[PDB]
């Protein structure tokens, strides 16, 4: 049965500096007040904010991160997450850093129902450089989906108002849970976008702190003071010749609040990863987040695989997480067996396509909503920014924005904080 959906989709974007927890709490509510005061507001379903979204993110020491690391149901990120569910009447999505009674970090996004109440806890699952400072673990769940109940979001197609209720799958992957496990895996194997795919998910939710590529990132740069030095002033003229502060822009709201306009479909080249235009999303990282989601984007060559059997093996061999993932510190060949092929087996894929079909996404809709933080700390780390809101439709070689499969809702830009609001209507089966 083919049920129609149409949800309010609310991104808030922040340059949320380490020790100013309060004062980007009373920017956020100064963000959401202009929201509700736009032309063409209309209250958001769900409301999703980036990585440690009041926090800041390159913390450099266990000892440094500590005073802001809260409990999951305690604290300024959940009590803010609790206040704008209650106000709004949504649902809420923050990433946070999160202490466990056993005194256990994670980096985390919290989730809050319309009735203030804490429905789910996400912890993130392949961790970044930056985690490895401050004896961050990694999700011992690994990747995780769960439902969603939204109220009067949906209706059968020939409906003419949405007024019935949908439980929708959602996962959120928080920013490196995207990427190949720890950068050393293949890069084929996208491994989160494959367990969304696997697990039929609907809506995926990715707070992030994703970098720029002007960020310095260069090992031997970073540890050799002299390199470094020279590094930190090239990323100060470029700040400086943009007539912005070294830690980037705060306080200047970029609102796209119920508008429809649409992100251009552009390829990546040498210049679309400058920064530059901070009201324009970075499509360098626009472009490689599309790619990551692989697995959902139509590509000509699975109808070959498929009739080959090419990946019959690839598909058959993966496993759940990576071997040495903390998900197996659970229990780790159906060819060589009198074992049964279970449904599970038939629902798994590789690059997309699965044992049944060539591409098992084929048909079928999927929302994403990625909430990138702006912002620059350190003087080293530039944050893209460009959150957005996409629309995979399933529909029948780019692998970029230029694919028509997937469609580019809207997005804010690279360098201002801000807010992005876009109904979004797709389908699910049930």
């Amino acid at each position: 049965t083919k049920l129609l959906v149409s949800l309010k989709v609310l991104v808030i974007q922040l340059n949320p500096q380490i020790g100013q927890v309060d004062q980007t709490i009373k920017r956020t509510w100064s963000i959401l007040d202009k929201v509700t005061k736009s032309a063409t507001y209309v209250k958001p379903d769900i409301i999703l904010f980036p990585e440690f979204a009041l926090t800041g993110y390159s913390f450099h020491a266990r000892k440094d991160i500590l005073p802001y690391v809260t409990k999951k149901d305690e604290g300024p990120s959940f009590e803010l997450a609790k206040s704008i569910s209650e106000k709004f009447q949504c649902y809420t999505i923050i990433g946070y850093p999160e202490e466990d009674d056993e005194q256990k970090l994670y980096n985390s996004a919290l989730v809050v129902n319309p009735q203030g109440g804490q429905i789910f806890n996400y912890r993130k699952t392949f961790l970044y450089d930056t985690e490895m400072n401050w004896d961050c673990e990694e999700n011992p769940e690994g990747f995780q989906t769960f439902p969603m109940d939204f109220s009067k979001c949906a209706k059968l197609s020939n409906e003419d108002s949405y007024n019935r209720d949908v439980t929708l799958k959602a996962s959120i992957g928080i920013s490196m849970d995207l990427s190949p496990y720890k950068f050393m895996a293949p890069f084929n194997h996208f491994e989160f976008s494959s367990f969304c795919v696997d697990n039929n998910v609907e809506l995926i939710l990715c707070p992030m702190a994703w970098l720029n590529s002007t960020s310095i990132t260069d090992k031997q740069t970073l540890h050799n003071n002299s390199l470094l030095e020279a590094a930190k002033n090239k990323i100060a003229f470029a700040l400086k010749e943009q007539g912005l502060p070294l830690a980037g822009s705060q306080g200047i709201y970029q609102l796209k609040i119920g508008d429809s306009q649409r992100t251009p479909r552009v390829p990546s080249d040498d210049s679309t990863s400058e920064y530059k235009d901070m009201d324009e999303p970075d499509m360098s990282n626009v472009n490689y987040w599309i790619l990551r989601f692989f697995p959902f984007l139509y590509f000509k060559l699975r109808i070959n695989w498929f009739k080959n059997s090419s990946l019959i093996e690839s598909i058959l061999g993966k496993t759940r997480m990576p071997l040495d993932h903390e998900y197996y510190k659970k229990h780790k060949d159906l060819l060589d067996s009198e074992e049964v092929i279970k449904d599970t087996v038939l629902e798994k894929t590789f690059l997309g396509t699965s044992l049944g079909q060539p591409w098992k996404f084929q048909g079928k809709n999927a929302i994403l909503v990625l909430a990138n933080r702006c912002g620059t700390e350190d003087g080293t780390t530039i944050f893209a920014g460009s959150s957005g809101i996409y629309k995979f439709n399933g529909k029948k070689s780019s692998l970029d924005s230029l694919n028509e499969s997937v469609e580019l809702l809207g997005n804010l830009g690279k360098g201002l904080e801000g807010a992005i609001l876009r109904e979004v209507q797709f389908e699910v089966f049930r």
